DNA sequence: CCACCCCAA
DNA sequence: CCACCCCAA
DNA sequence: CCACCCCAA
DNA sequence: CCACCCCAA
DNA sequence: CCACCCCAA
């Protein structure tokens, strides 16, 4: 065993072009995995409770009280865009292809190194590593998804964006039924509302473990672990914007008188009245025909409350969103139109020669025009009979419950069976790439962290941990919890990522938008004198579509 | 794996004498080579201002301004004549052979050896030296020359061209675009000139990485890196050179009275009078024919301006020259004809038993005259009718520009599609042997540092490095770079260079200048009593040849 | 030496004094070695004259010169490196919606940097010896023939058998697509109004 | 022709329509228009 | 047309099919003429600004499409320009009707 | 043009591969290096000299 | 896996 | 088990 | 040598 | 019975 | 002689 090498580096990206404008890409990403020792080879249940957050009777989505249960196991997630590419295949992507597809996930585990560290109490004192080539590694794979599914991109604990830099796998842990309650309570509402930790529904009592449920093959210095190929049964993501409202949709009105001369100042007059125009509108009261009034063939996206903290069993939670962007990104409401909000640190992007605990974000606006400006609507009268009047408009500013800050606009749901959607781009590199599927007999038509959601089982999860070494003293039989050998082991993990997707043609006459390097960019995607790296957020879908 | 050997050592020059006076050269060198972890693990980005010697208003070509990025990754060079031969071995080559040719070339890397350091601070402290047997060496090829190319010959940062001497391969690094302004200005130039580091033209950013686009072999204790055979299809190198000039070619006069006693003071004169010879001329003026008007086929060599440093977006450069010599040394110019300079120490000549840090060179000097004596020549008035007169003939002794110093021989260039030329002979040991092509759509003729240039792509880069080794606390979300155990390598290296040359025949009768051991050279090529060794340069090309 | 700071103010310095750098030069004289003094393989591009107009039986004509950019458009000579010059009106660009008889142009500047900046070259002794000294060396500033206007750049060429050069991109729209060849024995290696 | 793959880690300068183009490559309100010049060569390459 | 070929390869077949107008020629005679303008070659100073040439004028009309932005539009060059690397020139065929 | 170079072997004019230009009334003769061709009774030149 | 100072009894 | 800045002489 | 919370695509 | 400074296109 | 914004159901 121990003399030679198991496994190769490779952190290439091929591109395959094949025919009809077919390409196929294989991501490579060959990381070198750190790994320490488990603090405790228990598994333990824990309670959180941050009950002087939610009394101030003013914070309540400051809820952090949830039940889990933490495993000795150490998890590993490759589920990002950042881990697969960088700045510069992306832009490739992006800017050359039109649609893309995901096909195989194979995972590679070798060069495994496991070393004991020997304190030696000598003056400093000093540390010695030595190796302990009998040591080992426990491996686990969840081929049969048993377990509940932690995607570890949420929380920035994937794996590093830059190669050449050793990373680190997320200690295990998943959710164990939590019930509670808590009601609302502003600044004003006197004495202390309501909350509370009931426990658990002794239903609900699912304690998972790896070591009865998963195998686990140990691994030692002269071992390899490697997967299969995992086929993938997802849907196509598109790397294409639709830009199309309800005023983009159909035959224009015939505009009767053209300028005659230049000016983005001389408009073309139709030349007809609004209440003697022919065509089709949606009003059996009125006779005016308007841009705002006539009939489209559907609605697109959708129009609900927003900052809409809703509340279960387990206690309260926001509504997800499903909304691009509307409105000139100088008149958002990042809000209305829920945009995703990512928070990383050195290790996913934000300059490598940074300090402190304090993360970098951004907020991910896209191209694709679905959402809202919640700020220019209105509800009126049957009657119509405008112009409107008060008494016969609930429009924004009007409040909705006697308090100001409110509207009809944070209660409303105009979502019909006319709604037309598209789903949630790629946000690079940060963001995720493919999620698991609830086991609910009715399913989310679309995930909001994800552009992939596969139809089927997914990907297992890699469950990674050290293996206990004991000394010459082990009672089974104490209270206390023994004393091992101080070990930890490195091992080289590899990945093959398949995607396969179509070239874009040129269609218009005027350029599309693509991704350059600016002389604002340039030192955004190069080391630094000292070697500072970070890698920024980049659009997804930048190029046009046409939805009708 | 790490109880046996992987290679073997040879570094024996094989001759194999073929039919038709062709010979078989096949030339091994398998060194040692050590290698240090190296400082960071992390790509940097550095910028060279040594804008204290480029104010002084009198220094320009002393612009040592240029932006590099260093990498982890250690190369290894060995594209060099000292590394393949001993001075024995070239005499034979250059005494016995006429033409040589350059084939195969693979490199062979056995017997990994990977060791830490311990040092126990106790008293002196002492160092404890142990063996990492789990330990790795990322070694990479570059084999779809994606990479830039660093001829590392150039700094004398090749490999020891003793065998029985361990050597070092060459931190790597390579030029990332940056752009400058610097105007000249003499001693008395008054204020400051103008000279500025601009940065960075964000088109010209090419940011590479060896772990992206090259894959890594992590190679142990028992694991051998080996090369193929690397096929060379680059032109011929000649060990002949040209003696002749514009007055050495052709049908000489006949003499009509010729001498009747000894002596080279008894010249054989022609008989006739200068404007009633028979014959060519390349003018139509003059009815003069001499050995200087007379009209020969073309032109050897050609006379460019000299120490004409150009300058573009990048900074000032000096203009090459491929001009043999020209003038009796005793009469050069070194300039004129551009001889290159060569500065080693230590590992690559130079007196082993010597000390400090000041390199030992010298100034080639071929043996072909194709150069010039910038000191001889004439531009003259079309009428001729000399004795030319001054106001009627611009010499060299002439300023030009008011300035003295500066001449017409100074600015000139004269070639034309009638200059004859022949390539830059090698220069051993020091010099270099083969190197890559400009991907200019138009391409120099000839290289002035290597006899061959490859037409195809040339054999790619070997970049040896070493594996990170990592202690029990690491953390990959830290402002500062980890702590690594101290961990280093000594591998064996291989080398096995195959050249082709034809046997040169006799054809004078006077005997051909050959290679000898002589009662100053003896002491030149053999140890002293302490072991002081050094390879002294020696000529290339010394066996006539004819020009026409 | 490397910088332990962030900042493109923070250099990192060789540590080796220029007469005593190991490496190659192309010179006999000195023992400097410089990024200016070191040999390189070959040049990219060359120097001509420029303005350099000619003149044979037909009469007088521009020297053509097939050179790439060459110090940061900020920093030009649009002539050294001879940067194309296009005049079309209504029917091959410029706004449909003009009136009169006045076209329309652009100096087309490549990516491509084998141009030169022929104000930051120089001629100097054989003797090096610098500091250089004024009567050892002729820069751009210093008049060649007595005028002022007057260079040894402007009369400079520098095109050795060592001269590495790319051809003359597409200039789009207006550019010309493909040129016959001239029937001439000795050809042209590249078109300057053509790729 | 042939299509380029990616082989830094930068980006290469693309070509793409600013808040300045736009309104250089479309019709404008009595049907005027005209074509711009634009770069051909924009993407990085090595010499040696 | 864009045919994605195997290998990177690509297949581009540009159309332009314009709608080309002719007028009487003046003269149905071959015409020798020389232009001399001496008047701007006086001045003694100006010398770049030499117009003196001979040309002969044909009734006959040529037809010239030796152009770029004839064969594409500010569309298909961005795509050949950011997608591709190198390109190759292959087939010209004329037609009129 | 007349520009007399030089080597190790001595100093050497500088060829020129040039038609004519400028009608044979303005010349230079040197500029496009013209030949010059010297013979004598048995190649060219009046037999009867 | 040792042959006549190389490849190569 | 090195070919023309990727897969892939 | 990863398929739909086990053996077991 | 003339081929690339020998035998020997 | 109309198929999913090109060649090309």
């Amino acid at each position: 065993g121990v003399g030679i090498s198991t496994g190769t580096f490779n952190n290439q990206t091929e591109f395959k072009f094949l025919e009809n404008g077919w390409v196929y890409i294989t991501a490579n990403s060959s990381r070198l995995v750190h790994l320490n020792m488990p603090e405790s080879e228990n598994y333990r249940r824990v309670v959180v409770n941050n009950m002087d957050k939610t009394a101030v009777n003013g914070n309540m989505a400051l809820d952090d009280i949830h039940a889990e249960i933490v495993t000795p196991w150490s998890l590993v997630d490759a589920n990002a865009w950042g881990v697969w590419f960088n700045p510069g295949d992306w832009q490739l992507i992006v800017n050359t292809m039109s649609e893309l597809h995901l096909v195989s996930f194979e995972q590679e585990i070798f060069n495994v190194v496991l070393k004991t560290v020997s304190e030696s109490a000598t003056q400093p004192p000093t540390k010695v590593y030595n190796n302990d080539l009998t040591a080992s590694l426990m491996v686990a794979l969840d081929s049969n998804n048993t377990m509940p599914f932690t995607p570890a991109a949420m929380r920035s604990e994937t794996l590093g964006f830059y190669p050449w830099k050793p990373t680190i796998p997320t200690p295990w842990r998943y959710y164990f039924q939590w019930d509670r309650t808590l009601i609302p309570s502003h600044t004003g509402t006197s004495g202390t509302p309501t909350n509370i930790y009931h426990g658990t529904d002794p239903d609900d009592v699912q304690f998972y473990t790896i070591e009865n449920s998963v195998p686990v093959h140990l691994l030692r210095t002269g071992d390899e672990f490697a997967t299969g190929t995992f086929f993938f049964d997802c849907k196509p993501c598109r790397l294409t914007h639709t830009w199309q409202t309800n005023r983009a949709l159909g035959l224009p009105p015939f505009l009767n008188s053209l300028p005659q001369s230049e000016g983005d100042t001389n408009f073309g007059d139709i030349g007809v009245q609004q209440d003697k125009r022919r065509g089709v509108t949606q009003m059996g009261n009125t006779n005016y025909i308007t841009e705002a009034t006539i009939m489209r063939p559907a609605e697109v996206g959708y129009s609900a409350p927003y900052y809409s903290f809703e509340a279960s069993t387990q206690g309260p939670f926001k509504t997800p969103i499903a909304a691009g962007r509307g409105g000139a990104q100088t008149d958002e409401n990042q809000a209305a139109d829920g945009n995703p909000r990512y928070a990383f640190g050195r290790q996913h992007g934000q300059k490598t020669t940074t300090t402190g605990e304090t993360p970098e974000r951004f907020t991910y606006i896209a191209h694709q025009d679905t959402g809202r400006y919640p700020e220019g609507d209105w509800i009126q009268n049957i009657n119509f009979n405008l112009p409107v009047t008060n008494d016969n408009v609930l429009l924004p500013t009007d409040p909705i419950g006697g308090k100001t800050g409110i509207n009809y606009t944070n209660i409303f749901n105009t979502y019909g069976p006319l709604t037309a959607l598209n789903n949630v781009p790629p946000v690079y590199p940060n963001g995720q790439i493919w999620d698991k599927e609830f086991d609910t007999d009715l399913k989310p038509r679309l995930h909001v962290n994800a552009p992939f959601v596969c139809q089927n089982n997914c990907p297992g999860q890699l469950f990674v941990k050290v293996a206990p070494n004991l000394t010459n003293q082990y009672d089974p039989d104490a209270s206390a919890n023994m004393s091992r050998i101080v070990t930890y082991s490195d091992f080289w993990w590899k990945g093959k990522l398949v995607f396969k997707a179509k070239l874009r043609a040129s269609h218009t006459w005027n350029p599309i938008q693509q991704m350059s390097i600016n002389v604002d960019n340039q030192f955004n995607y190069v080391p630094s004198n000292i070697g500072g790296m970070k890698i920024v957020y980049e659009k997804s879908q930048l190029a046009p579509r046409k939805l009708y």
